[PDB]
């Protein structure tokens, strides 16, 4: 249990980074969890210069070689109101609060250098802003959750969620405002990139396949984008990961199949460590990106070598504790392969002990990239089942959009689906379930649903109550349950796991922090009010001072900890 | 940190043995807290005999010799439901339930060996029971909490709480039942026993000094005992714990003075370890009790030379953890003189990190006796200070009973004297408060009516609210409440700090067994929702299949593990 600790707490520290972009002229700008916290960081070659003071959530996306980097960090103790401090990088630790705007919930951003532009929501909208050195602008309302993706001139395009889980690409102009939306019957957009000629290039994720198109944003005429290279278009890629030009005009591309990634740039295969990669930057010559693995913690890697420029190093101990990674189609109600991730434990025998880790979002996947939930499960002698139930991201448009207006529908029949799989197979000698967000979600709906499949469940930051929840809401996760539920009421009764906790059988354990604006914990203690009194079995653990996005070590380990103490005590019965 | 865990670990593990009896021909009947739970065993000089299947959570008092054990289990999952279960002493690890006996809080009892005389709870009484080979007779209803101390022939004698924090002499006839109380002008008696020429002598605890009466049941004359040898008299006792007859015909007596005990046989000091001792029993001609000390958890010991027979050794990293300890005379509000046992660990600095660490009951001490929260305390790098406020036993008639229709005030006014003195006697650098049940009731009561006082709180199992509490309780439960706030529907209300969370300002710590039956989760919930409403940082932690006894290792460590982590993690600030 003390080995458990250090277990839990060497793998949260391990050092974990992403990939910004370039700035300062020619440095890379780095959001790295380091020295137990989410700090941002130049890094020049040999040490990195830390930009900010205090903890930050992110940074926004810098425009080539800007001098300042954006910060994005919680004012609110978890509640997720970030304000903008801007950071000279000739002067780095030196913060200059952006008092012009108010704190909101930052969904993402782009700085210019001359415009900090960035979507936000409040209580009352979610809408596209722009700020410059005549003041705050909202250039947009949107519709529902908005990301800013590119800015080249007065051009901006961004990704809507503005429809029935469906992504639309949007544009604006910086100067002036407005809302063009370009919505593909095909599909969903997925990424995007301004070119050289003021088109919008963007991934666009059909059924079940992905390919790159160009969007005229004047009128709003779509062609196919073909390139030099066939490579990519021959790799027959299911999602597109991200996309950029770089200043030398050259398309870069990650795409993936199966949960793993490829680099393309124009076209051509740019070789990369095997797992999944994020953006792509020049510098100095260079390609860079980021890396990741079921046995790899986020680093910065150059390719085509995948030489490592930033990596943390877990001790060889936790790197045996992971046995062997593999994909697995696990045949549903329905006939439907549910890929599935299976990280095996080399700490438990076969069959032994399993997890079924469920995924946030739910437009989010279990991929071959790190995951510090189930590498925690495989050091504490657990094998992780990981599921991509309908709903998840990275096997094609129609397996995401299955999950609309049918939450606790299929997506929980193909985690049980995985579940007996586990056992059928002879994997699993036990069977548990875990999950954080729209992953704890599924723990009370397996629970209450589905009593007696799983030995026990964690439920983390979850989902309780759809109903009590959108009263709760800002416009953007308002919106988001109206796509989600489909607008009915009675799914959001119906598929809310608090109207069923007379059903559950087995142990429970609740984590949840206290200032979560996303999945409050207010229908979470009603939840508790109603297994106690219906005699219910289960554990709780409410974090203080916290929210649903967790940016330091100390908070990590309170999220981490009590689930895999819980399931290890589980396990001896 | 994983070293708090292994130390909170070790210490929980430390075997504790408390003294029942003599049983079967010539052996001890042991109840011992080891192997990870509490269990009844058999000693004989060598290996102990686990009696006992599962945990347990006492035994009844066994006549001298009997060839039984009769277990008390609950079987309500921590809600103190609890079951009999006898267990033939040559056959031991079979159980045999006595199912005469519904699930009640089992309160107390005796076992003549042909006769089970027991008190218990329900919802609507607590009553005097005898089982024997016609069946369960209930032979009278007591007013409040009772305890059997001692049957001879018909007669049984037993202690009642029967008004106004007040305790009775009661006796009965186990074959005609009925009931006869007996109440002292000059305040309680603390312990009975009857003697060969049937009149019950009896611990008669006054203003300051504690005697030794003889009570007629006949007649209800007093008298007092003077015995052979003058050492008792002469040590002039503040309370008495415990007193019997041996086979022999001696008269066992255990009574204290400022946190101390001493033994005396027919009046003639028997020297002991010092700490405190409970029971003393004639084990093959000689002398018997238990010991235990600040730095030594409860063992059973050999009379006069303090020989060990049943001891959990305290491995000396931990021992040493413990730099010193100290009585103390806080002066209060009033300038009454509270005292308050210190520890300074040995691994913080002077001054340093201090916990005053609130002790339930209210009629209980802190004495010079293992504490095991203490311990951890220290062992986590914080001094201890521990303060028999208003209330507390120990200390006489007077000083106990100020308590009653004032929860909430002198008693408080106490714990924050202590506080002070802390800081101003230049051991406390910070101020930190901790405590279980009333003690924890002290914690949300600091935090309400004495903002900026404690840097944060830990109250576990506390009381929340009197009246919901009160209408949730079982018959004992609801007249000691009566008792502790006068029946007062203003003190019920106005002494709750959950009427009072607007005035919370510090980190506060919520630990509770979920089935806890004497101070109820369902409370702690609402205050939990108060807390919450009022954008208050709090955490919790909500521990399954539960109760206010604790019974296991595991359990206790998830009721002490999230304080000391509480208090490591506000010690970096």
């Amino acid at each position: 249990f003390s080995r458990i600790v250090r277990d839990v707490e060497r793998l949260i520290a391990v050092e974990k980074y992403s990939l910004q972009g370039v700035v300062d002229g020619d440095k890379l700008l780095v959001v790295g969890f380091s020295e137990g916290s989410v700090n941002a960081y130049l890094y020049d070659g040999g040490e990195t210069v830390k930009l900010n003071r205090e903890p930050i959530n992110s940074v926004l996306d810098p425009h080539y070689g800007v001098g300042r980097v954006i910060l994005v960090r919680d004012v609110s103790k978890g509640a997720e109101q970030h304000a903008l401090f801007k950071v000279n990088t000739s002067r780095p630790g030196e913060e200059q609060r952006l008092e012009a705007v108010k704190p909101m919930r930052i969904l993402s951003g782009v700085d210019t250098g001359e415009a900090v532009v960035f979507t936000g929501a409040t209580e009352d909208r979610v809408a596209l802003y722009a700020l410059d050195g005549g003041g705050l602008r909202e250039l947009a309302r949107l519709p529902g959750f908005g990301f800013v993706s590119d800015i080249r001139g007065d051009l901006i395009a961004g990704l809507g969620f503005f429809g029935g889980g469906r992504v639309s690409l949007f544009t604006s102009n910086l100067s002036s405002g407005g809302l063009r939306v370009f919505d593909s019957g095909e599909g969903s957009f997925s990424s995007a990139s301004i070119s050289p000629g003021m088109k919008v290039t963007a991934g666009l994720e059909t059924a079940r396949e992905a390919r790159l198109v160009t969007v005229d944003p004047r009128d709003g005429s779509v062609e196919d984008l073909e390139l030099p290279s066939k490579d990519f278009s021959s790799y027959r890629p299911t999602a597109i990961t991200w996309l950029g030009y770089l200043p030398d005009g050259r398309l870069a591309v990650v795409a993936r199949r199966e949960g793993r990634s490829a680099v393309f740039i124009d076209g051509e295969r740019v070789e990369a460590p095997q797992g999944n990669h994020g953006r792509v930057v020049l510098w100095r010559g260079k390609l860079v990106t980021s890396h990741t693995s079921l046995s790899t913690p986020p680093r910065i890697v150059s390719l085509p070598s995948g030489e490592p420029l930033l990596e943390g190093g877990l001790p060889e101990d936790l790197r045996r504790s992971i046995a062997g990674s593999r994909l697995v189609w696990v045949e549903s109600f329905d006939g439907s392969r549910v890929p599935t991730y299976v990280l095996e434990s080399g700490r438990a025998p076969t069959p032994g002990p399993t997890v079924v880790l469920v995924h946030g979002g739910p437009f989010a996947e279990d991929s071959d990239s790190w995951d510090t939930f189930a590498a925690s499960l495989a050091a504490a002698g657990f094998h992780v089942v990981m599921p991509n139930y309908r709903g998840s991201t990275g096997y094609g448009e129609e397996w995401r959009l299955k999950i609309i207006g049918d939450p606790c529908g299929g997506e929980l029949e193909d985690v049980s689906a995985a579940a007996r799989w586990a056992r059928e197979s002879g994997l699993a000698s036990e069977l548990y379930i875990m999950g954080y967000s729209y992953g704890g979600y599924m723990t009370l709906c397996a629970l209450t649903m589905k009593p007696g499949l799983f030995k026990a469940g964690v439920a983390g930051a979850s989902v309780v109550d759809w109903e009590e929840m959108y009263e709760l809401s800002d416009a953007a996760f308002r919106n988001f349950i109206e796509q989600l539920t489909g607008g009915s009421r009675e799914i959001m009764r119906s598929r809310s796991p608090i109207n069923h906790v007379d059903r559950i059988k087995e142990p429970l354990a609740l984590i949840h922090p206290q200032n979560d604006s996303r999945t409050p914990l207010k229908p979470l203690l009603r939840l508790m009010g109603e297994l106690l009194a219906r005699g219910k079995t289960f554990e709780a653990h409410i974090i203080p001072d916290a929210g649903h996005a967790i940016n330091t070590m100390e908070d990590a380990v309170k999220i981490l900890l009590p689930a895999v103490f819980f399931l290890a005590t589980q396990r001896e019965r």
